[PDB]
RNA sequence: UCCAUAGGUGCAAGAGGCGAACCAGGGGAACUGAAACAUCUAAGUACCCUGAGGAAAAGAAAUCAACCGAGAUUCCCUUA
RNA sequence: AAUGGGUCAGCGACUUAUAUUCAGUGGCAAGCUUAACCGUAUAGGGUAGGCGUAGCGAAAGCGAGUCUUAAUAGGGCGUU
RNA sequence: AACCCACUCCCGUUGAAAAGGUAGGGGAUGACUUGUGGAUCGGAGUGAAAGGCUAAUCAAGCUCGGAGAUAGCUGGUUCUCCUCGAAAGCUAUUUAGGUAGCGCCUCAUGUAUCACUCUGGGGGGUAGAGCACUGUUUCGGCUAGGGGGUCAUCCCGACUUACCAAACCGAUGCAAACUCCGAAUACCCAGAAGUGCCGAGCAUGGGAGACACACGGCGGGUGCUAACGUCCGUCGUGAAA
RNA sequence: UUAAAAACACAGCACUCUGCAAACACGAAAGUGGACGUAUAGGGUGUGACGCCUGCCCGGUGCCGGAAGGUUAAUUGAUGGGGUUAGCGCAAGCGAAGCUCUUGAUCGAAGCCCCGGUAAACGGCGGCCGUAACUAUAACGGUCCUAAGGUAGCGAAAUUC
RNA sequence: UCGCUGUGAAGAUGCAGUGUAUCCGCGGCUAGACGGAAAGACCCCGUGAACCUUUACUGUAGCUUUGCACUGGACUUUGAGCCUGCUUGUGUAGGAUAGGUGGGAGGCUUUGAAGCGUGGACGCCAGUUCGCGUGGAGCCAUCCUUGAAAUACCACCCUGGCAUGCUUGAGGUUCUAACUCUGGUCCGUAAUCCGGAUCGAGGACAGUGUAUGGUGGGCAGUUUGACUGGGGCGGUCUCCUCCUAAAGAGUAACGGAGGAGUACGAAGGUGCGCUCAGACCGGUCGGAAAUCGGUCGCAGAGUAUAAAGGCAAAAGCGCGCUUGACUGCGAGACAGACACGUCGAGCAGGUACGAAAGUAGGUCUUAGUGAUCCGGUGGUUCUGUAUGGAAGGGCCAUCGCUCAACGGAUAAAAGGUACUCCGGGGAUAACAGGCUGAUACCGCCCAAGAGUUCAUAUCGACGGCGGUGUUUGGCACCUCGAUGUCGGCUCAUCACAUCCUGGGGCUGAAGCCGGUCCCAAGGGUAUGGCUGUUCGCCAUUUAAAGUGGUACGCGAGCUGGG
RNA sequence: GCUUGACGAUCAUAGAGCGUUGGAACCACCUGAUCCCUUCCCGAACUCAGAAGUGAAACGACGCAUCGCCGAUGGUAGUGUGGGGUCUCCCCAUGUGAGAGUAGGUCAUCGUCAAGC
């Protein structure tokens, strides 16, 4: 099925967005930019684990 | 069993039993409640047993406070 | 043709204590009221304590404001 | 025979008797019967075992305490008059005969809306109807073709449609889960005259009860368009007249 | 005190435990019974004179034996990670020793897993296809499954709809 | 304190209509007063009770394993540590030797006794240490070159293991002195208890305390859902779509039909661009259907996934860039018992596409979900029990539940009761009564046909219409503070849809016998074998061995086989 | 007012089909692919530079009801309120009133601006 990732913000800040994705159709990481509300700024966020 | 120890008799003093409650200890439930029931509660209650007294127990800080201080134990009213 | 009563006389079922909330009726009034306890013992003393006069926030805290928030923007609660 | 037992019938059943009697019946020197004294008992005793017996009490004796155990369950609840006056529904529940919030009753305070009718706006997809879609039905025609035959062609041209025939044309029915259509009523909204028992509406508090409904009419599902059947909607009555 | 029997007991049979301070039972314990007995004895279990007999299965569950190897308790405390602070540092922050909070290496028996026995231990003991000079049925062949597929005797029976 | 027929919480002495009837005893019989007796024992219910079972849950007595204590000496085997000279150092390569550093450039203890070997050797083996057979004798030439670091040198750590020292894990043997003896003989003592003494035996075992693993219905406290046309069995329990649902919303049934417990980093945003299915004609292998060209076509296609409602500014299809599937909010509404849920203009921050107006707070919409408690992870100008810190707590973000009985009792739970018990219920079953009449039974309508011919002497297919309450059912209105249920005996009473006897019509009625229909209820209407039987089958009779109602008549009349 | 373009109003009485007609301007076809821009290939479409030719096609205007679309009057069905019957269904009084069909209509009607007379 699709599992719980954690995407942190490239920012110093502990900054994170919680999602899912299909580990086995798409092995490799997220590279995506969000908003971060502690530098208030668009920044690049990776993937990591939410346990 | 050699010494002396156990043991055996004779005298003196004391104890023993009863009593409704109160006190200090030893042992210690279940119904019930949780709208079921195990942790929990009821409760260290009911009950059983042992000591003491007119009361008993506890009592004179290896105690609390908070950088200011208080000043043994027991009981009552608040903090609640 | 469901229950109860053979009849009479007597007895027989919403109570009390402590904490509270609302209403009525009184005393004082930005204040009201004492508890244990003293006592000349229903008086008088005793104002420790309780409630009210300010709220918001989980809190530090700030205060007619305060919390959220980067925001004196908006919004919640409060204020003559 | 005595003595110990208890197989059958009847009587008795408010008995002579809270287990007997008259007739018959079994054992009767033995694993026999019996007197006196003694031992084992309450989750314990004893039992040639029936869950039997332990003082007319036994799938755990009696008695006194915990104790006024707990009882969403039955029963009962005592003088008088006046005003008002329900519900048997929704939601949740280890819930279904209990309880809680809301709907319905009553009292108090505050506040300004409410009902009926007329006029004017609005949406709908039901009754009815229809076949334009989806399905379903009958008749006739016209057929593409399967080819029934088939001259019978090594097997191809086809002789020809005496069987079948999609599709199309016309006529003709049906539908809770079809609709090219489409009411009456009922629902919202606004503006107005009068009536209201002097109020109707709303809000906030004090107290509840109730959450087993019944039948009759109308609209339906279920049943057999059976039931004083059962389950809903909407009125009326009973409940409480 | 509604059931006297086909129910219980029984002599006989079998299995199993027990070497004596016996197994076992009543007792918080002392002790007592077993028994002032001693394996031809004592306890438990099933069956139930006598006659003829008592077939197959150790896969499950139990019991007995084995001990190699895996797991495996309290116990032990290697290692790693933090808290405090003498000292250094402008600050930020680093920081020895002590005390202290965690982590858990190593050690560790029976048991269980494993291996083998045991049914008068608790228990269990099947199907489907073809095949004979009329028909019918298969002495005979295949085939699936199991731990193994009910023997001797008896049978509309205290069992049979 | 009458009968009958109706009515009626549905079986009336008491109600309605009607008929009978002077008032009161005694002896008898039991049909009724749903007669008396026992708050139904059958059935269901209660978040009731007892006792029993087990591979239900959680425990526990007993039994057993190991650590520590009581508990000691010696010897031996055996693992680790520590102490000790640290000798022991032999690969491409260096005569020879490669674990390294500091003093050091040569080594003059009998130099380094030199040339081979000699006993003990080891050995990445032909190299090295230790006595040169002779004897106090000059070779290892220090980078002599090579070798990554050169010997000889004096201190500092380590390595293959020897010899011991000091511990300490485990095993075995042995001893006596702790402990044990329900063994002997002496004493207390007049004593099979018990002590003390002494012989004998065992012996640091056994045993007991404490800590811990295994086993343990021997014993204990409990759990084991609800709905339900009675309970049980079966099915269901949360969410979405349609009908039922009566043209606003909502609306039940163990009513009729289907789906869900997901997917997607592009299947999202934006700018630009474009229209399907199908049919026919023509065209190489395909030929009905591949790709192609033309005409018609208007959505009959498509939409990630059920159905319904939508879709041209297409919400369908393709391409380039991209991350708005953004953070803080939020006027106002819809729904609604609560807890939850739904839509959303606009403002502030930063973005993405477009020239720009602008669009973007996921996907055409409606399913894809689980409260609180507890525990973990990332931050934090909060708190932090004398003070400074820390532990812990608070706040924000976020993880762990087929808690599916889906508003979730507990972290943790199955059965039996015919040995049963209590509180209740005709709120709810079995018997009888009531309503109904699908079924049952009895009539009638039509007439294909059978009957040699001939529809109706006698029958009668396919179909239709009634009657009776009379079987099997449906419902659950009465009775659970009790209305005794099959069959037999005794005694009955009524109906007629008549079995015999009586009177008739038709006949496929010669007679004697029959068949069928109409009228008729006065009187009659077997005995046995089997079986508990009603019934049925048999045997033998009779004029005939009728069918039904009466609580399937009759237990305060008998019986007790089922 | 007459003709042509652009944008609207309204969505078939406005559509479809058949036929006649329009080039002075406007529009359309048209020439070429050098330059901006383009084809998952093609100047086909988009785009640019135009002025030789045509009104063929497209578009517009005008006629025709064959089809499509509108559609009365009257009657019928249903239905709110009150009352009846022989009560699974109907009738009466009062108010309301379809769908289908029939007679019959329809080849639209407007607004703003700019160009030719
Ligand atoms: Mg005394
Ligand atoms: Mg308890
Ligand atoms: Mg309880
Ligand atoms: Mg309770
Ligand atoms: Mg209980
Ligand atoms: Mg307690
Ligand atoms: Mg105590
Ligand atoms: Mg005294
Ligand atoms: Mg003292
Ligand atoms: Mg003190
Ligand atoms: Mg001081
Ligand atoms: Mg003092
Ligand atoms: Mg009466
Ligand atoms: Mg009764
Ligand atoms: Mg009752
Ligand atoms: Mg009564
Ligand atoms: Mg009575
Ligand atoms: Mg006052
Ligand atoms: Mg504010
Ligand atoms: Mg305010
Ligand atoms: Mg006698
Ligand atoms: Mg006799
Ligand atoms: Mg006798
Ligand atoms: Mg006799
Ligand atoms: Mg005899
Ligand atoms: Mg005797
Ligand atoms: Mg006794
Ligand atoms: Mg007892
Ligand atoms: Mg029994
Ligand atoms: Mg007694
Ligand atoms: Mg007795
Ligand atoms: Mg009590
Ligand atoms: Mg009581
Ligand atoms: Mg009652
Ligand atoms: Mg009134
Ligand atoms: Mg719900
Ligand atoms: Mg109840
Ligand atoms: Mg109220
Ligand atoms: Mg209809
Ligand atoms: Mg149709
Ligand atoms: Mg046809
Ligand atoms: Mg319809
Ligand atoms: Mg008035
Ligand atoms: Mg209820
Ligand atoms: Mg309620
Ligand atoms: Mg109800
Ligand atoms: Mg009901
Ligand atoms: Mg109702
Ligand atoms: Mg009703
Ligand atoms: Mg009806
Ligand atoms: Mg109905
Ligand atoms: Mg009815
Ligand atoms: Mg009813
Ligand atoms: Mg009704
Ligand atoms: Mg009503
Ligand atoms: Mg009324
Ligand atoms: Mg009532
Ligand atoms: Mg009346
Ligand atoms: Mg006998
Ligand atoms: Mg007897
Ligand atoms: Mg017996
Ligand atoms: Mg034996
Ligand atoms: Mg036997
Ligand atoms: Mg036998
Ligand atoms: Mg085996
Ligand atoms: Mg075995
Ligand atoms: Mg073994
Ligand atoms: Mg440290
Ligand atoms: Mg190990
Ligand atoms: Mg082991
Ligand atoms: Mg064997
Ligand atoms: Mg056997
Ligand atoms: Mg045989
Ligand atoms: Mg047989
Ligand atoms: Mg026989
Ligand atoms: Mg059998
Ligand atoms: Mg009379
Ligand atoms: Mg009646
Ligand atoms: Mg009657
Ligand atoms: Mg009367
Ligand atoms: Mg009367
Ligand atoms: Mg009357
Ligand atoms: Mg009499
Ligand atoms: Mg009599
Ligand atoms: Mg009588
Ligand atoms: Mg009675
Ligand atoms: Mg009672
Ligand atoms: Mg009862
Ligand atoms: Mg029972
Ligand atoms: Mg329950
Ligand atoms: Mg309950
Ligand atoms: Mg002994
Ligand atoms: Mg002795
Ligand atoms: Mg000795
Ligand atoms: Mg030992
Ligand atoms: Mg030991
Ligand atoms: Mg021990
Ligand atoms: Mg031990
Ligand atoms: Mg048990
Ligand atoms: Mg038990
Ligand atoms: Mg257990
Ligand atoms: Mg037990
Ligand atoms: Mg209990
Ligand atoms: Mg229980
Ligand atoms: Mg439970
Ligand atoms: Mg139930
Ligand atoms: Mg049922
Ligand atoms: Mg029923
Ligand atoms: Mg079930
Ligand atoms: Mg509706
Ligand atoms: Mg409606
Ligand atoms: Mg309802
Ligand atoms: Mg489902
Ligand atoms: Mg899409
Ligand atoms: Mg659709
Ligand atoms: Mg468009
Ligand atoms: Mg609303
Ligand atoms: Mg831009
Ligand atoms: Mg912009
Ligand atoms: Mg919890
Ligand atoms: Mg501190
Ligand atoms: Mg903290
Ligand atoms: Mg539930
Ligand atoms: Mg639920
Ligand atoms: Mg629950
Ligand atoms: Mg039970
Ligand atoms: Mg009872
Ligand atoms: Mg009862
Ligand atoms: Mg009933
Ligand atoms: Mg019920
Ligand atoms: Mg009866
Ligand atoms: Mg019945
Ligand atoms: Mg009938
Ligand atoms: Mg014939
Ligand atoms: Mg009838
Ligand atoms: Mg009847
Ligand atoms: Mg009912
Ligand atoms: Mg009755
Ligand atoms: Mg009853
Ligand atoms: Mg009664
Ligand atoms: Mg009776
Ligand atoms: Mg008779
Ligand atoms: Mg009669
Ligand atoms: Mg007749
Ligand atoms: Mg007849
Ligand atoms: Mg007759
Ligand atoms: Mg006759
Ligand atoms: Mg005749
Ligand atoms: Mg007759
Ligand atoms: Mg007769
Ligand atoms: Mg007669
Ligand atoms: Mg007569
Ligand atoms: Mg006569
Ligand atoms: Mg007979
Ligand atoms: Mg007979
Ligand atoms: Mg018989
Ligand atoms: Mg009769
Ligand atoms: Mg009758
Ligand atoms: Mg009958
Ligand atoms: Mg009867
Ligand atoms: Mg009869
Ligand atoms: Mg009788
Ligand atoms: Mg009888
Ligand atoms: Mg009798
Ligand atoms: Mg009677
Ligand atoms: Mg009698
Ligand atoms: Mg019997
Ligand atoms: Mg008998
Ligand atoms: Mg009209
Ligand atoms: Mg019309
Ligand atoms: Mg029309």
């Amino acid at each position: 099925m699709r599992e719980l990732i954690r995407l942190v913000s490239s920012a110093g800040t502990g900054h994170f967005y919680t999602t899912d994705k299909n580990k086995r159709t798409k092995p490799e990481k997220i590279e995506i930019k969000k908003y971060d509300p502690v530098v208030r700024q668009h920044v690049i966020y990776k993937e990591a684990k939410i346990k």
